[PDB]
């Protein structure tokens, strides 16, 4: 049986090609101790383990913006995977891994590389993450928006051909978003500035964010009375309260000036993605965008999404959202679909292949 | 076997490790005659030998607030220690020795000195007091408060990691209460001004003091009648009579500005080396509070503890004060601990090492 | 004319708009008598009165991080400042504030609804610390690092547009160094404890300590022979010898992780600001490092920058550290230059406007 | 008018506040016949009577170590004071009362039931002898060293703030200089064994004795030559010489070891309650050493305190031992002017107030 | 061989260093005749001789009050001493001599010159009464009353350490008593008047009197009946009968108001002396006290004093006294032991070091 495994800037997602879910999801995170050991306890912590005893480490994201920037431990994570959480040997299973598209080359020749000769797998496969969503979805025609921790991406598809020159691709995600929390939190005087608090703002976020459907007046609300402020208990006992932060921090994918960014929200960049497509199929995907990822999951997006695009579209098409409740994990989904398809085994890229080209067989076979 | 010797600064705790309770307790004093002899005794009593006497002699104390103040009088009562005590030959003996933590540099070096060059051991080491303790209660994460005869310290211990920066050390422990109550003996017309005479008050505060729970309630019933009071019979067969002298002299661990410092008490002392720590582990911290030392031992002194933290910590924060029957013993038995593990036999500081390096090697060598 | 008040963490700068220095320069302290007075005294002191009374008072700083923590004691230093210092009427001059950016929102609109209910000032303006050290350098490009008592905080200005998204904030900076101080001061035996004991070890820190050029060829240097160690007299006559303690402390600016912090040093946190700025800015930020503040004052840190940045940034970037000698009181001196300017007339947050918005004027008229 | 009544352990100062100088002083002693009476005398004699007939009286202090420990016979010295001495009603003059500090508490609550029960006085006061002395002085800071007949003590006080915790008391002054006189007289074959020949021994003190600078290099001038030796004749018309006898009889005081006392003496303990200070006062302590009190008349004991001082004290700092010659009435004086200020007005124990709160108030109104 | 001569102010105790008992006792007296010779006898006698011949001699005591007021007199008496009753040659034998504490200088400096220059010893040394007879009862610890013709001291020793400001000294002893019985005798019309009478006297003291356990009680007794009485035969055959004065010439020691004097009996005196010593030892002397001298022989003294001594002391000490049968030569016994032991031998004054520095040598080698 195929592997699946979706290596996200955030999460790992990772089981076996037929199943419905993945069965080992946990943070794409590196610990190493930072302060000394008095009692005569490991040289690095990976991913839940991590998680536990952040207290006493510094965290690191071996993937930044999907790129991975650190080999030495993202080869860790991906041992930690396969011998530690699916408990495998990856000399017997053929693995797909994910990839956002418009990523520097080198990036999945090292994947393949390590992948042939570290763990020695038999096959391997990179698919672009949007096009994993569309399988999920049952679709063969939509334009995939898909936002995870370190990017967001539009890849429009009609009748199963990609338009790569429409492909949109943004350096903000859910890390960034993160990170704009921790920064408006301060406001209330609430500081957060470890690696460790990092996590502790992440999980604020994934509670109490939500999309306004419109922020001017949202924020009018906000200022007028409490009711929409919340509640959240910190790890010590602390209890903090917030307020319009709850939708301040999302409302950073439709207006991502509030982090210096000078490029057009998620709304804007669909919709500019649709009209570089021809003319002919814009109204199939105007009915048919597919959101995925961790960052869709904000209550409220997917009716802010609609009323954003419907005022740029014309007036005469429909609009219409496609926000499945199971969409945090579509990008494995349709990674597990694709990986038990009998059409798809021929264009996995076996050890034979590889040891006559190099790792440079992944751009001929791999979109 | 190696010898694991607790200089105290009140008692000498030494023993052979692996035992389970210290071989040989004793007072660390040097007597010396204050009076002329007439009868054709020597020059300088030590431990027991020196409180069998004392009514003839001036009793010294080498160490003041964990410092060594004396190296010539230290030595008489190491060489008490292991010849006439433990009667043991210590060149054929490891010695781990204990300290305070922020102690002076020079201290952990002539400690060093003396045990390569005096009595030539084959190997030493110099843990912290704290950290045995936590050894010896079973435990790799809590936060130690350890209060002996000189020094009063905080040091917090997570998953075997100390955090120096949150280590507190507060000059104020039960030299200092025995001071305190010679003073406020003085209102009921007891004149206790030798050194002889500190013991017997000692002895008194041992026997008849307790921490009060609510301190200003406890006031107002000894005010009213004399139900706490308690007699206790001099050496001399005279009789004496204390009544709020008995939870006034423990008040001061938790207000110092009763002899005149300007420090908060142990309990503020407790949660600000606790509020100093990564908030991801302060909940692990608040559920273990290790009590240990001999000042530690007034009745009560866990519930009001337990009380003065559960008010300064948040409400939803489970307060837990471990106080073991034996933590007089703690330091000792915790070191009896350590220099059994057979992960610990590469820690020593050996000869060979010390003579290439001197002195100065026990510092990057011993935490 | 206007009044410029820079209340720091450590000290108050205040004085009259136009003039070169400030007028008023004393410690943001509130002392209180920690014993009993016998002889038939104030409730409590303020600035230079409670600094030489410190010996039988309780300091306390009403500011900490830049963050007015006691706000009864902030208006009794304010109080003194206006009435005592400076000795004029509130009630007929426009005030300016300062603040470090990333404070609390809470902190500036309660010190103008002080400024407006307690003090009745006409108008008054809260700018932010960094940007007022650029006005007085005379620029209107550079990266200020500015580095007092509470804050060490990055601001990169070009052509007089802040980029605040690049805008870095450290919780670092003078008391930080002076705590550490009186840490590693007890290896030599030094106990500095009190409140009164830590304006001794500041006084120490600002005459012996300095930044060494390469930290572990000056830490061996100090090993080898006493040509570094220094004598200082203690108010009581007593003579202390530092030696590598004085470039150790404030070593912790460029390594944080001395006092336990995981955040970068200052040389890493200023090219972190210049990388996330736009990439056609960056030679004129490398060009125009621009440092302010007392912490920033110690001998050789000009270099150290210098030498650090250049070592991060491109070889063929010009690195230039501006580094005036008059930098301790750059933010004053940019205050006094703003205010005195004829088109920041308009800025000033007069009573009128206040009447009619309440305290939360202050965030839509200052940055 | 106020009453200022000083009962020493020795002599009884009083007078009427206002006045510079004492109006009755007379020895503390109540004197009963010892012999049968033949002549057909009262039962007791107190005072300068005592003194006159004390050929054929037992003399009796009721006051020993600044403690009253016959309270009958001190009713009869307060009698004497209020009718005879000063020839006055008590019920309608405040009376102003001096004790030493750490005096039992059951002290000065006997002495305010018997000045509201028996004497009936309108309002009554405890102070501090030390205390007093400063008042006298014109002084607010200083240590105060007062030796009187049974105490010696030392006071801190730093504008107008008592340091309680450095208070010393040592129960050695002058009755134990005389007793030792008395001893060290029977070298040379005098023998005074009586009450009435202490008293006699005393005036042979206050006459003949003096302070050595260097007591070695004096037992040695003495023990060479005669020209230290001086004579007195006896009531009897015998004549005694003495010879090193004067100046080793107040020697005890800087060498208390002479008379079994294990204490050090006044010259170390004075610089023991300077350390105990905070160390930003110790430099105005050593400049405002205050002498007061009937033992500090020796001839040179002001030489030997700033010798003896200057060796224990750090080379930089100034001591200077302040001796007014009318040291010996500081306490009366001092008491005068406390009990005219208009500040002290309100700090009487009204009978009023004694009424509702029985001899308790004392403790809550004077320190 | 050592010479111990126990020089007492009535007896003269002379031996060998090594026995049991002294070989030479006779009366410290010299008799000159006070008749003229008619018959054609020497111009003094010493000791027994003048005893015999006492009826036409004028007896005169060399010492009074253990001082030696006649020193041609003392001369004949050791002259008789060592060459009449010893049969010696004092030039090849060193000499123990005794002495009462707190003695003038000059008496024992007078001693060490006649010694060393009247009769040529070779060596000597002067001791301290009551320390021999704590040598004499085998103990180390013990308070000794020891009491003989002319001194009663107490001297407190613990471990064979004195207390010597603990020493207490009584000018009342044997010859007192002895005075004090002839006084009273004239109550029954019996008249002593000569110094040959008070040798009488002296005899009717020894035999008849004794020490009543209640003396009022006792007084009613001999006041009621006369089974008290006992007769006595005078040297011309006489007959006298003496009821009373049998136990009032005792009772002088514990009221010794009925010669005159001031001072405290010793049963006081010896408490006052254990209560001048630490507190630590007061319960080993309590349970030590050693009666030595010819006035504690009288019956039933030891009773008293145990009576006496335990209403003084605390009901839970164990009073002891120790009472030895041989307690008349205690002094003797315990210098024969003092001279005979080997640790000793180098305690003695040598003729040579007395030729350096004079007869001032004794005052810095003997206690
Ligand atoms: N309920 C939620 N609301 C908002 N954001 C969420 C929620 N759940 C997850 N996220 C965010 O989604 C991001 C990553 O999710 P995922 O789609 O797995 O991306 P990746 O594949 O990069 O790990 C995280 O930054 C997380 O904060
Ligand atoms: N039962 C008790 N109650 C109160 N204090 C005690 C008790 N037992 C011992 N102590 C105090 O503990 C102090 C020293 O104990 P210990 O923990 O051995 O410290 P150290 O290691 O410094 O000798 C002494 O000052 C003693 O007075
Ligand atoms: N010469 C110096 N060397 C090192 N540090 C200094 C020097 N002078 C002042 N400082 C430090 O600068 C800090 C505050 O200076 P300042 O810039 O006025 O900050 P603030 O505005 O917070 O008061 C103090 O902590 C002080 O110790
Ligand atoms: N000139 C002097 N020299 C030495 N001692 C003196 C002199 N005058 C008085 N004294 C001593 O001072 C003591 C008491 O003086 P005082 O200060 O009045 O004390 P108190 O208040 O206890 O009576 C007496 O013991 C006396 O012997
Ligand atoms: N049995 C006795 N009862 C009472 N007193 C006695 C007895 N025997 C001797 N004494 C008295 O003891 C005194 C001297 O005895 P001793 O101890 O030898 O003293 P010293 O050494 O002064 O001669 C004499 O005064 C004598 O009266
Ligand atoms: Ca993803
Ligand atoms: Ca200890
Ligand atoms: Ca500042
Ligand atoms: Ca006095
Ligand atoms: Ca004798």
């Amino acid at each position: 049986t195929a592997l699946v495994c979706d290596n996200g800037s955030g999460l790992v997602k990772a089981g076996f090609a037929g199943d419905d879910a993945p069965r080992a999801v946990f943070p794409s995170i590196v610990g190493r101790p930072r302060h000394q050991g008095v009692m005569v306890q490991k040289d690095s912590y990976v991913g839940d383990e991590a998680q536990s005893k952040r207290g006493i480490l510094t965290l690191k994201y071996p993937i930044e913006h999907g790129i991975i920037t650190n080999w030495d431990d993202m080869e860790k994570i991906w041992h930690h995977t396969f011998y530690n959480e699916l408990r495998v040997a990856p000399e017997e299973h053929p693995t797909l891994l994910t990839e956002a598209p418009l990523n520097p080359k080198a990036n999945r020749e090292k994947m393949t590389q390590i992948m042939f000769e570290t763990f020695n797998v038999p096959a391997m496969y990179v698919a672009i993450q949007a096009v994993l969503s569309l399988y999920a979805s049952g679709r063969t025609t939509g334009i995939v928006l898909d936002s995870g921790d370190g990017v967001t991406h539009n890849v429009p598809i009609y009748e199963g051909y990609a338009l790569p020159h429409a492909i949109m691709r943004l350096d903000l995600a859910g890390r960034d978003l993160t990170d704009y929390l921790m920064k408006i939190l301060t406001e209330r005087g609430y500081s957060f500035v470890t690696t460790a608090e990092r996590e502790i703002v992440r999980d604020i976020k994934e509670k109490l964010c939500y999309v306004a459907l419109d922020f001017e007046n949202e924020m009018a609300t906000a200022a007028s009375s409490s009711s929409l402020e919340k509640s959240y208990e910190l790890p010590d006992g602390q209890v903090i309260t917030i307020g319009n932060e709850r939708f301040r921090c999302p409302e950073t994918l439709f207006q991502p000036s509030f982090i210096g960014m000078e490029s057009a929200g998620i709304h804007e960049t669909t919709y500019n993605s649709i009209m570089k497509c021809d003319i002919d199929i814009r109204k199939d995907l105007y009915a048919n965008n597919v959101m995925s990822g961790g960052t869709t999951m904000y209550p409220g997006i997917a009716d802010r999404m609609q009323k954003e695009i419907t005022a740029l579209a014309p007036s005469t098409m429909k609009i219409k959202i496609i926000a499945p409740p199971e969409r945090k994990y579509s990008v494995w989904i349709g990674g597990s679909i694709l990986a038990s398809l009998s059409t798809f085994q021929q264009m996995w890229i076996t050890k034979q292949e590889y040891d006559e080209a190099g790792p440079s067989i992944v751009h001929r076979k791999c979109f």
